[PDB]
């Protein structure tokens, strides 16, 4: 399988910061489709489901939001920042993820994606960013090879991964 190897390449560029109680990661992933295709898949609920299946759009915009729906749980995610084609900052849990799509080339983009924790995040926090990593793995892969079997990943050892990256910005 190739799965190791794949998270491995998107796994490349993560990035770790630690103020005061507060996480703050990044990473990228490069993405050999334009800024406006990608920027559907943040924005049209058919294309969202295909790499995060919990969320729906709410509204587009400058007020607009996101929705999280599992059976037992649903939550509105309001926007903090939009921007057609360019970024999205949007609420999550106690703080905030963003997007940045970044022109490579006409059909090249890199997609920057930051994240706030603070500490009192109700999921821990490595686990949270592990999600993360895995469903924009499933991102590029969705708009790449549209019909790529999804990546039978081990969760436990990604969590561990970046359990021990986090473990390492404690003083
Ligand atoms: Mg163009
Ligand atoms: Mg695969």
């Amino acid at each position: 399988g190739t799965e190791n190897l794949y998270f491995q390449s998107n796994a490349m560029k993560d990035t770790f910061r630690l103020e005061n109680q507060t996480i703050y990661f990044g990473t990228e992933r490069a993405i050999s489709a334009s800024p406006q295709t990608i920027w559907r898949y943040l924005t049209e609920t058919d294309k969202l489901k295909q790499w995060f299946p919990e969320l729906e759009i709410g509204e587009l915009g400058v007020n607009g939001f996101w929705r999280f729906i599992l059976p037992d749980f649903e939550e509105t995610m309001p926007f903090t920042d939009y921007a057609e084609e360019k970024y999205l900052g949007v609420t999550w849990d106690t703080g905030i993820i963003y997007f940045d799509l970044k022109e490579q080339a006409p059909h090249q983009t890199l997609l920057v994606f930051s994240e706030s924790l603070p500490e009192n995040f109700t999921t821990p926090r490595h686990k949270d960013i592990a999600g993360w990593s895995i469903v924009l793995n499933r991102l590029k892969q969705v708009v790449e090879t549209p019909d790529a079997a999804p990546e039978k990943i081990d969760f436990p050892q990604i969590e561990n991964h970046y359990l021990e990256k986090l473990t390492n910005l404690e003083n």
